[PDB]
């Protein structure tokens, strides 16, 4: 689909897997509506969350539940979540992946832009 | 001085000037009301957002205006912002520096935590 989320763990050296994801788009009032959502699968993929008909320009959030994730492993986390926000746009490359690299007190994100 | 922040230019191997940064707390209605803000100094630190007794126990956001940056320079990058979220001080006071690496489509930010 336009858009996929991947997650990989720094501490284990795996993919982060059934991690929360949510994806919001920015309303006219300039709050943040609810667009969709899923988990990480084995491979840390999410995948199938729009549509290309769905996915028009505008600004887009994307929030991943680091918190839970550590918290899960027993692991004192610094952030309260990662989030990306970041205009999609109808000129350039229209297929994007999002990729977090995840440490307790440090994340890199990355977006892969394609055709 | 409990908070700073410092931003990277990984592109040229710079610190970031004039970046714009502005500091939210979570108030009890669960809104972010306006904490401090400032610009990155030559060094591409910020030093002086807060005090000791100002900077109690809450969730804080850090919202670093990369996309003006960027746009400065001629790029037209990914991401609109760098925002960090995090509680501080829940198990007494610290000092935290946030640090922040950027590239047009990636950053990575980190936390220094110490005990004064
Ligand atoms: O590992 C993948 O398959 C990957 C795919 C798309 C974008 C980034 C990806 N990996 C990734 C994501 C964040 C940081 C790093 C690293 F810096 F380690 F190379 C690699
Ligand atoms: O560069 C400093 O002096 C620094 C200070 C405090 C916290 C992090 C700091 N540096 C930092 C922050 C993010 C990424 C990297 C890198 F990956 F390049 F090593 C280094």
């Amino acid at each position: 689909c336009p858009l996929m989320v991947k997650v990989l763990d720094a501490v284990r050296g795996s993919p982060t897997i059934n991690v929360a994801v949510h994806v919001f788009r920015k309303a006219a009032d300039d709050t943040w509506e609810p667009f969709a959502s899923g988990k990480t699968s084995e491979s840390g993929e999410l995948h199938g969350l729009t549509t290309e008909e769905e996915f028009v320009e505008g600004i887009y959030k994307v929030e991943i539940d680091t918190k839970s994730y550590w918290k899960a492993l027993g692991i004192s986390p610094f952030h309260e979540h990662a989030e990306v926000v970041f205009t999609a746009n109808d000129s350039g490359p229209r297929r994007y992946t999002i990729a977090a690299l995840l440490s307790p007190y440090s994340y890199s994100t990355t977006a892969v832009v394609t055709n």
